[PDB]
């Protein structure tokens, strides 16, 4: 997260760290046995880490749970990043509490100007790599489709939206991928891609989760 603020420990209880010996992606807990992340975060050997603040220190409230399966959207396209979403099933159900909790799926898509909360443990600088220990937070609005498509002509599908600041200086970045964009208490986005981080006129692009709710529900029901 570039230009954000320290969330505070366990203030974002649905936030997850995907770990393979190191943090590589975020995710969101959507019930006690399933996580939503980005398709481009796919790998084998994923451990899900719940209840984290400092990812480098065991502080209490952590639960480490292996992924038993990862389900990349079958129409995910690695070139265009269309359908950049993946479901992860936990080996065992998480123990839900004040500090470990699920986030609701949306019943409707969010409109432009909706202010959202984006969080993660990714890079906090644009040019240069500085990773935080603790979870960072950023408040950012959803941009209009017209502004999104003028920023990234020809690259924006109906399954994507832009959020952030055209003036720059505030954005998600490397390591934030697959993390949550939560607006009015519902999961509306997944950190997917962008052009650098926090560059002027290059806002972040996010998977539009409201387009996948039935897929999510049908997939979880059958697995
Ligand atoms: C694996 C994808 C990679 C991903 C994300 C991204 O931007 N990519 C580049 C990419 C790939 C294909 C594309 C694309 C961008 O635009 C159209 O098609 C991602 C990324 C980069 C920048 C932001 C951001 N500024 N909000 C958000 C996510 N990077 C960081 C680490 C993983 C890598
Ligand atoms: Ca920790």
């Amino acid at each position: 997260i570039v230009g954000g603020y320290t969330c505070g420990a366990n203030t974002v209880p649905y936030q997850v760290s995907l770990n393979s010996g190191y943090h590589f992606c975020g995710g969101s807990l959507i019930n006690s046995q399933w996580v939503v992340s980005a398709a481009h975060c796919y790998k084998s050997g994923i451990q899900v880490r719940l209840g984290e603040d400092n990812i480098n220190v065991v502080e209490g409230n952590e639960q480490f749970i292996s992924a038993s399966k990862s389900i990349v959207h079958p129409s995910y396209n690695s070139n265009t990043l269309n359908n950049d979403i993946m479901l992860i099933k936990l080996k065992s159900a998480a123990s839900l509490n004040s500090r470990v909790a699920s986030i609701s799926l949306p019943t409707s898509c969010a409109s432009a100007g909706t202010q959202c909360l984006i969080s993660g443990w990714g890079n906090t600088k644009s040019s240069g790599t500085s990773y935080p220990d603790v979870l960072k937070c950023l408040k950012a609005p959803i941009l209009s489709d017209s502004s999104c498509k003028s920023a990234y002509p020809g690259q924006i599908t109906s399954n994507m939206f832009c959020a952030g600041y055209l003036e720059g200086g505030k954005d998600s970045c490397q390591g934030d991928s697959g993390g949550p964009v939560v607006c009015s208490g519902k999961l509306q986005g997944i950190v997917s891609w962008g052009s650098g981080c926090a560059q002027k006129n290059k806002p972040g692009v996010y998977t539009k989760v409201c387009n996948y709710v039935s897929w999510i529900k049908q997939t979880i029901a059958s697995n």
